[PDB]
RNA sequence: GGAGCUGUAAGUAAGCUAUGAUCCAGAGAUUUCCGAAUGGGGGAACCCAAUAUCUUUUAUAGGAUAUUACUUUUCAGUGAAUACAUAGCUGAUUAGAGGUAGACGCAGAGAACUGAAACAUCUUAGUACCUGCAGGAAGAGAAAGAAAAUUCGAUUCCCUGAGUAGCGGCGAGCGAAACGGGAAGAGCCCAAACCAACAAGCUUGUUGGGGUUGUAGGACUCCGAUAUGGUAGUCUGUUAGUAUAGUUGAAGGAUUUGGAAAAUUCCGCUAAAGAGGGUGAAAGCCCCGUAGACGAAAUGCUGACAACACCUAGGAGGAUCCUGAGUACGGCGGAACACGAGAAAUUCCGUCGGAAUCCGCGGGGACCAUCCCGCAAGGCUAAAUACUCCCUAGUGACCGAUAGUGAACCAGUACCGUGAGGGAAAGGUGAAAAGCACCCCGGAAGGGGAGUGAAAUAGAUCCUGAAACCGUGUGCCUACAACAAGUCAAAGCUCGUUAAUGAGUGAUGGCGUGCCUUUUGUAGAAUGAACCGGCGAGUUACGAUUGCAUGCGAGGUUAAGUC
RNA sequence: GGUAGCGGAGAAAUUCCAAACGAACUUGGAGAUAGCUGGUUCUCUCCGAAAUAGCUUUAGGGCUAGCCUCGGAAUUGAGAA
RNA sequence: GGUGUAGUGGUAGGAGAGCGUUCUAAGGGCGUUGAAGGUCGAUCGUGAGGACGGCUGGAGCGCUUAGAAGUGAGAAUGCCGGUAUGAGUAGCGAAAGACAGGUGAGAAUCCUGUCCACCGUAUGACUAAGGUUUCCUGGGGAAGGCUCGUCCGCCCAGGGUUAGUCGGGACCUAAGCCGAGGCCGAUAGGCGUAGGCGAUGGACAACAGGUUGAUAUUCCUGUACCAGUUGUUUUUGUUUGA
RNA sequence: CUUCUAGUGAGAAAACAACUGCCCGUACCGUAAACCGACACAGGUAGUCGAGGAGAGUAUCCUAAGGUGAGCGAGCGAACU
RNA sequence: UGAAAUUUUAGUACCUGUGAAGAUGCAGGUUACCCGCGACAGGACGGAAAGACCCCAUGGAGCUUUACUGUAGUUUGAUAU
């Protein structure tokens, strides 16, 4: 996928648009990704989970990669991505400003 | 290729990964046992061996490795009746077995139902089935031809000839070929004569050279040339391309509704990309892609280049020699040719008889003569053609879960049968499990709250949720009535609609024997339906003919095929 | 263990051959053929029969004619009462 | 378009004109401000049929023109599915159970006890075949059990089959079967010699007791036997040679 | 298996000590609810043992060892079968 | 605890008559308050089986013979070996 782990995205579509946090987890073969902060949901979850009440928790959810664009860490802005080798390495490239990364 | 990964498949647990994992492509290694199964056996996936080497034990027992089936080819050694020998036996060597793709090809053998309105000739049909052999194609193929326009010049396939010529209990039916137009195109090798070498027993076998034909050719004898061209040869290299992973690849923000925007509105932007797919609803500009550009370490495949290899001669004379024998052909009996013995050619099989050979031979649909065409009894040969089990990329006025493959789902499964064999049913929560923590009744199941969700009458028998069928509540009627159940008339009561000279129910009165099929005639005591739902029957191809319509009109029109 | 369907076996009954044997079972030819029975799905408008003759291995089938329907041509109008 | 005249039952069947369904093309539209579909309504047309509104539903679908058909069901003892009727009816599959206690949410049906009763050339004890885990232990009561069930030959989880001597193989053969070469035959193959396979037969060394929840001539105890190896000792033969 | 020689032979035999001896089956039901009959089915299923009194007896009745009370019952005590 | 055959929908009387000629359903008259339970079997030409008897089809099958046409075998001759 074009956006990876650890990378700060701007979610711009679903009921958290405009909403922007750092990918926690990527799931290639699902094309999905889960942003710290958003898309939480309330889960009844029984105490057989060493948690001794159950409780309802809350965690954060996956949502499709397409509805997510990586911040420009330059610009702090939400940009599309290129592809351009430097120095011999492949790496991405915002088309707003050309910064890599 | 660059960040996650340890499948479906969650869960725990333990781990791997920028020292580049998982993943993708090429190559390679390992690949238990059964299975042609092949050391022997055997009720497949099991059992028991011999030989040689190694290994465990003090040693026997035990373990590992290698070889050991049958037949064919070749060689060698041994070796009977029997002397020589052969046969047998031993060893080595060589190449076969079996399966498929339910397809396509060739061949052996080869039905019946059916049609003929019966039936035997005939037709179904040389089809179905069985069997052998195959190849990527096969088969056919280089004239003892087609013709008689005078010519053509291997074969195959297509259009046409033509439903014609013909065949046929002259019935039912079967049914050509040549000419013409096209796809594709390619020609070559032996036997023989003759010469040389070799061995034996002047010929007689092997090898080599020579020769490959019908306007006759070749040998042979003279001359002159030792070239000119070609190939349907090779794991020979070089090169180019291509197949099998990939890389890159433009352009949008807000506004309104909404859980969610791609939808609405407003302004923009890209296009060699407005194919398509996904994304919380319908996106050219969010993602995967698309147009375009680029890319191969490794192995295949194709084409070119070279290399090697292999074919390649002209003219003149005939005196003689050669030019495919148990063959051609004939009788008899069958069969294939559209042609069923018919006047019957031509071709093939079985049996018997049985030629000529260049002044020769065969054919031109009995046969003879003339003329014309060709030269059998030897072999090989690409392309055009046939088919798709498979792999890749696509396409559809093709199906959309009773459809479409039997099988969208762990299907040739469950199940049935001794066996061959037969053969199902079964898709959909939600955008996301956020799959209902906690509380209450209950032993649980299942519910009621409380929560998640936009929605829970989306709660996993989960989208929608029809009808039959069942049940609850009630506006009206009903216990003196004989009812194909309705219809026409109608009091009463109840209710207020697509606002209509309304709706529901209905005491009571009149009339009135279902639907379908099949019948002269059916309420029929003739037939069929238990009810509801789904599925379920004049279609297509090629021809004939008529109407209607269009174009052209004494003209009309192309078929195959090429782009 | 042997005998297998154009067959086997039968102290013989058409008796048995995997719960139906005057010719087993399965698959295929195959969607056998059926002059026979059953079924054949929407609507309205115009018109509207026949159950007869002849022939038929023909009689509950078929063919031609007769009767119906649609279109067309033409007439010294030929039809009906 | 108007007036007039006439006509307008109908099976087989002929002609004409239309409705509706799916899909294709073009145009023009409609849809989370709710499509299709479902349901209700007292709506429109001459007919097949068409609208409109409420509710349900949650994502596609009309309209006009033309085109193509797997295009219309009520019947086929039609096929598949679902559900009725008979009907809370037949049946609940040879026979003896009774009570007390226990367990349990729950007991005629499960456990224990007592009496009673049944089989006893069997309804007892072994075993071959066959079945293939049904065996034991601990849980469970969804489904199966013709009732019930706390229970089971059911479901869940673990566990269980110990051989030189028993049966079979490393032993033998009968019938039958296979079959090197071979004989025969359109193909396929048929038959068959040597040689093998093949028991239901022949040959062959261990028995008593004990032990577990489940195995026992298998494990253990005791005492044996059969085949063989190494070693020690004592014998005796070394090629007129045991 | 026992003999006979043919062949083969330098080592054999006895006692004792120690040691070796592979593969498959082994559960359970088995005149049945576990097999064949679609069923937890009044049927079928080879062989062995199969006691006592009376008795010829494995007949018959009642019993031993041992096993079992049958997988719907409670009432009533009509017709009819 | 829990089926089945059957089943066009049924608010499912009698007599006489009528009718495809043997009516619960049609005509006339008569009888009959509504719903059941236990019994019987006259009718629903009751259910079950597309009658086997009879006829028909230019149907099938098995069998017979001095039906027709073939044919395996058997035999005889010519001919090849
Ligand atoms: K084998
Ligand atoms: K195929
Ligand atoms: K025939
Ligand atoms: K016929
Ligand atoms: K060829
Ligand atoms: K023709
Ligand atoms: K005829
Ligand atoms: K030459
Ligand atoms: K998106
Ligand atoms: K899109
Ligand atoms: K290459
Ligand atoms: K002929
Ligand atoms: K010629
Ligand atoms: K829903
Ligand atoms: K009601
Ligand atoms: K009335
Ligand atoms: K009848
Ligand atoms: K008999
Ligand atoms: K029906
Ligand atoms: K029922
Ligand atoms: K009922
Ligand atoms: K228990
Ligand atoms: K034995
Ligand atoms: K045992
Ligand atoms: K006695
Ligand atoms: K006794
Ligand atoms: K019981
Ligand atoms: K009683
Ligand atoms: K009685
Ligand atoms: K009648
Ligand atoms: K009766
Ligand atoms: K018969
Ligand atoms: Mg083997
Ligand atoms: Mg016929
Ligand atoms: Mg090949
Ligand atoms: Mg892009
Ligand atoms: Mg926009
Ligand atoms: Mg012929
Ligand atoms: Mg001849
Ligand atoms: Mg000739
Ligand atoms: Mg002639
Ligand atoms: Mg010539
Ligand atoms: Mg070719
Ligand atoms: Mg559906
Ligand atoms: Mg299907
Ligand atoms: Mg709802
Ligand atoms: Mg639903
Ligand atoms: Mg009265
Ligand atoms: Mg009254
Ligand atoms: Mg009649
Ligand atoms: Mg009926
Ligand atoms: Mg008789
Ligand atoms: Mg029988
Ligand atoms: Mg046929
Ligand atoms: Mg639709
Ligand atoms: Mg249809
Ligand atoms: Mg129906
Ligand atoms: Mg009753
Ligand atoms: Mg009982
Ligand atoms: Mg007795
Ligand atoms: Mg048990
Ligand atoms: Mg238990
Ligand atoms: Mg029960
Ligand atoms: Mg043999
Ligand atoms: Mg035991
Ligand atoms: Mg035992
Ligand atoms: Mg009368
Ligand atoms: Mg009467
Ligand atoms: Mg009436
Ligand atoms: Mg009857
Ligand atoms: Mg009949």
């Amino acid at each position: 996928m074009f956006v990876k782990k650890g990378d700060k995205v701007k979610v711009i579509t679903g009921k958290d648009k405009n909403k922007e946090g750092v990918v926690l987890a990527a799931f290639p073969k699902q094309d999905k990704v889960i942003v710290e902060g958003v898309n939480v949901v309330k889960k009844h979850q029984k105490p057989n989970q060493a948690a001794p009440q159950g409780g309802i928790l809350e965690v954060e959810a996956p949502i499709h990669v397409s509805n997510v664009m990586v911040i420009d860490p330059s610009n702090g802005e939400a940009t599309k991505v290129a592809f351009k080798e430097v120095d011999g390495k492949k790496v991405r490239v915002s088309k707003k400003t050309g910064e890599v990364l």
